[PDB]
């Protein structure tokens, strides 16, 4: 019961999600954990309290608003790095006297300058990467090439450049961003060990290509343990959430009460934003089916005119914020068309739902390309060329073909082999459950 973890993650959904998940399993294997979340972040949530993973806040300089009220990406960034350098040594000092001081510092990768906080204090350091291994080796090798890259990549041949990171397709766009997302190898050779949100299987080849350069320990999936293995009773959802819901027995109530396959679920995460235009084809696409779609609150004003009101409640349902573990083991889904993030991603592959992919930007297109011709989970939709957005009618022929066709009862039978290779790596004996057990071993 010696060793005590405290865990940094980049605070943002799609990030705080997975860290906490890991941190249940580290509490159920006896590793105390503390999440260190941002003051801006915390008083948004307003989080219970009465838990096994106890919460301090730190700062990333915005406490009041948050990242909307910096200027811009890169000072966010470089204050991020100065306020959370010193309010992450703050709770590392006060912890000092304490009956279990912290240990070690599981810190987000996009963060790389915890590893100085940590190594300032003797502690365990290691960086958690919330992206897949495959991802996280293409930035690795343009890490190594001054931060460019050359097709064809020799290891992995299939990589067209509209299957990269957004960053190598869309010249200079998130240029603080992209700095980001490469330095986050600048200092991951001198950690204890290297977290990496996937497991073994899901990826062999790219694992053990990126495990030359670096031994890395997959950790994942962190889909709550009912879904999975079940040894964690207690882990039944996500309970940190940084958006509101109509609390939606709402939304699972209504699946109950549609036919098997027959509902179309639409998501975008947390974080991307789709334009007006491109909010107008999607509209027109999804119309055609039952359809189950997020449009958060931000995004509503970018609907066609009239859409929330001419919805038929009996086959359709839109809402702000969805249950999205509960929504994609309902069997009333039929297919997830999914923006690509890794969250959604391996949520949708161990759950056996096929998808519509529809990737924006970041490593979105990466994982869009292994849905697609890796994994064969999916189907990608066609953007034009010229004008980089996909249209109504690309939209609906990509969901005939995952919902109805020959390919769709292939990608069907291929999307739910997952669930068991996963839970096998979670269950006793799984290579999730020795690399979790080895970083628990050194902790303490
Ligand atoms: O309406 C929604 C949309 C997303 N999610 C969850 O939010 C996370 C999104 O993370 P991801 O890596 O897919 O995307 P990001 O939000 O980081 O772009 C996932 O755990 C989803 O299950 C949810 O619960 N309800
Ligand atoms: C990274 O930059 C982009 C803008 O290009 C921001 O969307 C993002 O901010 C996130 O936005 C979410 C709300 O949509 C918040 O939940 C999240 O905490 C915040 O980090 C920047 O991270
Ligand atoms: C950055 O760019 C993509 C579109 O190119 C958008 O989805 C994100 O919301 C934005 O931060
Ligand atoms: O790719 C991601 O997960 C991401 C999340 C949040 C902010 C920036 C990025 Br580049």
């Amino acid at each position: 019961k010696r060793g005590h973890v405290l865990a940094v993650p980049y605070p943002a959904q799609g990030h705080i999600t997975p860290f906490r998940q890991f941190c249940k399993r580290l509490h159920f294997k006896g590793l105390k954990t503390t999440l260190a979340l941002t003051t801006f972040v915390f008083n948004s949530i307003n989080p219970d309290l009465s838990g096994p993973i106890s919460i301090a806040t730190i700062s990333d300089g915005y406490d009041h608003g948050g990242f909307e009220t910096a200027d811009s990406i890169d000072d966010y960034l470089k204050d991020f790095k100065t306020s959370g350098s010193k309010t992450i040594a703050d709770i590392i000092q006060k912890h000092q006297t304490s009956d279990n001081p912290i240990t070690c510092i599981v810190y987000d990768a996009f963060l790389p300058w915890a590893l100085d906080v940590a190594r300032e204090f003797g502690l365990v350091a290691t960086p958690f990467f919330t992206q897949p291994c495959a991802v996280n080796y293409v930035y690795y090798l343009s890490y190594i090439n001054n931060g460019s890259l050359q097709l064809p990549i020799e290891e992995l041949p299939f990589l067209e450049l509209q299957d990269l990171p957004s960053f190598f397709s869309v010249s200079g766009s998130y240029p603080a961003y992209f700095e980001m997302v490469l330095q986050q190898f600048i200092n991951f050779e001198k950690a204890d060990f290297v977290l990496v949100n996937s497991f073994q299987e899901l990826e062999l080849h790219e694992n053990e290509l990126w495990s030359k350069a670096c031994p890395v320990l997959t950790i994942g999936p962190t889909i709550p343990s009912i879904y999975l293995d079940q040894r964690i009773k207690s882990d039944t959802g996500y309970d940190l959430n940084l958006f509101e819901s109509k609390d939606d027995s709402f939304c699972i109530n209504w699946l109950d009460t549609r036919p098997q396959g027959s509902v179309v679920y639409v998501a975008f995460g947390s974080m991307a934003q789709l334009t007006n235009v491109q909010m107008e084809e999607l509209a027109s696409a999804v119309s055609n089916f039952s359809f189950l779609w997020v449009v958060r609150s931000s995004e509503e004003e970018k609907l066609p005119s009239g859409f929330l009101e001419t919805v038929n409640k009996e086959k359709s349902l839109v809402l702000k914020w969805s249950p999205q573990l509960q929504v994609l083991s309902n069997k009333a889904i039929g297919c997830f068309l999914t923006h690509c993030g890794w969250n959604s991603t391996m949520e949708a592959l161990t759950f056996g739902v096929p998808m519509v992919a529809m990737p924006q930007w970041t490593d979105q297109p990466m994982n869009a390309k292994y849905i697609q011709d890796v994994w064969k989970a999916g189907v990608r939709v066609k953007t034009e060329k010229e004008s980089g957005i996909a249209k109504r009618e690309e939209i609906e022929f990509s969901i005939k073909e995952v919902m109805e066709g020959e390919r769709s009862k292939e990608m069907k039978k291929n999307v739910k082999k997952w669930r068991d290779l996963a839970v096998k790596s979670l269950n006793e004996g799984g290579s999730t459950d020795t690399n979790i057990d080895t970083f628990v071993s050194r902790v303490q």
